[PDB]
């Protein structure tokens, strides 16, 4: 994820919202 986001951020981001 070097040119992007982390998964790992983007995951807990989805997590949050529910």
């Amino acid at each position: 994820s070097s040119d992007m986001f982390d998964v790992d951020e983007l995951l807990r981001d989805l997590n949050g919202d529910d």
